[PDB]
């Protein structure tokens, strides 16, 4: 009785969500019962805030794709339960916040995942490989596109 | 410039990976353009030399259909342009193609993606006339 | 600053150390100043903050079994901020599949992260976890074989 | 008829051989009967002669496979006998010209990966090989 967990991290603008739908479409086109979840009020996928709300619903599905997984506090127990019930869990999440500090409870999922990959963005200042996200406003994050965030490399993140 | 090459059987996601790699540059204020058999529909790649002269990022989908794929991609990468190609590596008989192999010794990055077998639900790496299958299901 | 951090994780018997010396030999064969560190040819230390002064003249730093070094985090960042390339091969999870928090705190700071797989020693499929019973007391297993034992 | 083929290409000094023995060590440490071939390990020039010998092995690793003329027939025949075949070969010559049958093996391979070296001129990403000894270079330096 075994599933697995695929983990996709990376900075903003690196394409995590698109890679998520590629892996999901791989199974869905092979007649898998696929469902996708994303975090509501972000800016065919379900929009929820707590994963404990959909624990009962997706019992009949074999493929679970989750976008913006760092926002779900119960992401780890959820993925472990589904992976132990024979379901394939694919997660696209941020590894670090704007302060390059760990995001919520998303790292505790790596000792439980079968595959972990980090994608790269393009730096919007020195047009090199970006691996960090940097907010442009004055708050201390807040969700947004590129108007307030930019994907940068190591040298451009510190001034 | 350089050449990124993405191969794999049908239903493996080559086109989606193509647009991901292209969108990475496009979001960084690159002048990006895409070609299929911003968007272009052509039959011969030697015909589009004039159009994309002002572009730095070139994406090509279903590159095996272009007979001059090998000369075109190099004759674009040697002018500082980034070329990202999503193409099939093998025909229905898992036989070599006319002139898509000759592009790999010139590419800087080459990756082969996998599909899901539509018969035995395992890893798929071949195409059969359509269904994507593995080795056991291809020669059952 | 000018450097970066490459992170190689995976269970035991997945080949992390071999991949480490491959990535280093790529730079070393290009006349880079490389140095390698291991836990107590490569230096053998217990605290990484002792060799901060020593390896100042090196551009490539490879570390094996990074989970054992408590100061792994503040080390790699400092080295990466001095223009140095830092390559780490460490375990992601213990035998209880619990995090090596010192290692996990390095991922939001790393430029590259990859997880390698081993081969299951019970049902011979892909393995991503380590279990206790040297090799005669550890085994690389998959999810199904980790719980059913 | 239930095996597969893993393919490793790249220029010189990219680490293809080290990756080869890493992938083989993965299986060998899991009590697989592994054997390695170069131009327990055998050293031969034609692969079609050792078909009978390695019948009891499930994992076959080949290095510098471009030098074996019968690499394709061998890898297909061996993969169709439940054996895992891992090949590490050069993708391009010193003239950036295609290889004899290494490419004709890609439509038959289950996994294909290309590794990169470090440029020995501008210390950037290298993907090509050049002659003087030998050096791994990028596009601009070639
Ligand atoms: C950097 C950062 C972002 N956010 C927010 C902003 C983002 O919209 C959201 C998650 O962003 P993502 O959806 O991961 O970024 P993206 O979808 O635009 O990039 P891609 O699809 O290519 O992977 O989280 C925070 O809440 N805190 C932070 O520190
Ligand atoms: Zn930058
Ligand atoms: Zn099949
Ligand atoms: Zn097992
Ligand atoms: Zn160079």
């Amino acid at each position: 009785n075994g599933g697995h967990i695929q983990l996709i991290i990376g900075p903003m603008f690196s394409g995590k969500s698109t890679e998520l739908i590629r892996r999901v479409r791989r199974y869905q086109i092979a007649q898998y019962k696929c469902v996708t979840i994303k975090y509501s009020n972000d800016n065919a996928a379900l929009e929820v805030t707590k994963l404990c709300d959909v624990l009962e619903a997706i019992t009949d599905f074999s493929v679970i794709g989750i976008d913006a997984g760092q926002f779900f506090p119960d992401i780890v127990e959820f993925c472990e339960r589904m992976a132990n019930e024979g379901k394939i869990v694919i997660v696209a999440a941020l590894d670090g916040t704007f302060q390059r500090r760990p995001f919520n409870n998303i790292l505790n999922l790596i000792p439980l995942s079968e595959m972990v990959v980090k994608l790269t963005a393009v730096c919007m200042k020195c047009f090199k490989e970006a691996s960090f996200s940097k907010r442009l406003g004055t708050e201390t994050e807040i969700i947004g596109g590129n108007d307030m965030y930019q994907s940068v490399c190591r040298k451009c993140y510190i001034d």
